[PDB]
């Protein structure tokens, strides 16, 4: 089949942050089967970033999620065709990060194309002074809607001197493959833990991993 037990990956993201442009590429693998991937990423453009690398984080790769018990797997079932998906990520101090993106494979290898717009981040806040620490382990919930899928999680950033900083996530995915075709399934849960390995270069360079796993709610149920 199309996923194969080892993927690689490559990706073209650019945008702005509160009028700062900038460019990155990375390149990738992972084990689609396994819910692991790793990526190692390159500010091309607009570099040293002004802004914390980590609201960048969460928009390097769904093909990557072990996919557990049933679970349809909407988007490993896409290829060939690929899917999109698009998200606003809304902070609790005002900042609001909007990303948009294609995934697509060609010659065997993962195509990521991401847009980026952020806006209303305060100067003094956080994510500009770059007071940030990496992301806690997050859950995703998501459910189908639109003939798609839609998905919500709150994901806690770790501060400098303790504490966090909340955003809220909605996020829809939509493939490029026929409806006739695909399974798209209930609603599920996906735990996650995205991980900066390292970082040189005021975060011109950072490499990034993730660990996801899809789980349906394991609890007994009274009805």
């Amino acid at each position: 089949e199309l996923i194969k037990e080892n993927m690689h990956m490559k990706l073209y993201m650019e945008g702005t942050v509160n009028n700062h442009h900038f460019k990155c590429t990375s390149e990738g693998e992972g084990k689609p089967y396994e819910g692991t991937q790793t990526m190692r990423i390159k500010v091309v453009e607009g570099g040293p970033l002004p802004f914390a690398f980590d609201i960048l984080a969460t928009s390097f790769s769904y093909t990557f999620i072990n996919h557990t018990q049933g679970i349809p797997d909407f988007f490993k079932q896409s290829f060939p065709e690929g899917f999109t998906w698009e998200r606003v990520t809304t902070y609790e101090d005002g900042g609001v990060l909007t990303a948009t993106q294609d995934t697509s494979l060609q010659d065997g290898c993962l195509i990521y194309n991401v847009k980026i717009r952020g806006v209303n981040f305060t100067s003094n806040g956080p994510v500009m002074q770059k007071k940030t620490l990496g992301w806690e382990a997050g859950t995703e919930m998501l459910y189908p809607a639109d003939g798609g899928l839609e998905g919500r999680s709150d994901e806690a950033l770790k501060l400098v001197g303790g504490g966090h900083l909340i955003c809220n996530l909605k996020s829809t995915y939509r493939s490029k493959k026929p409806a006739k075709n695909l399974k798209v399934p209930g609603v599920y849960y996906v735990d996650r833990r995205l991980e900066r390995i390292k970082e040189a270069d005021k975060e011109t360079y950072v490499e990034q991993h993730e660990v996801a796993v899809a789980r349906y709610c394991d609890l007994p149920s009274k009805l």
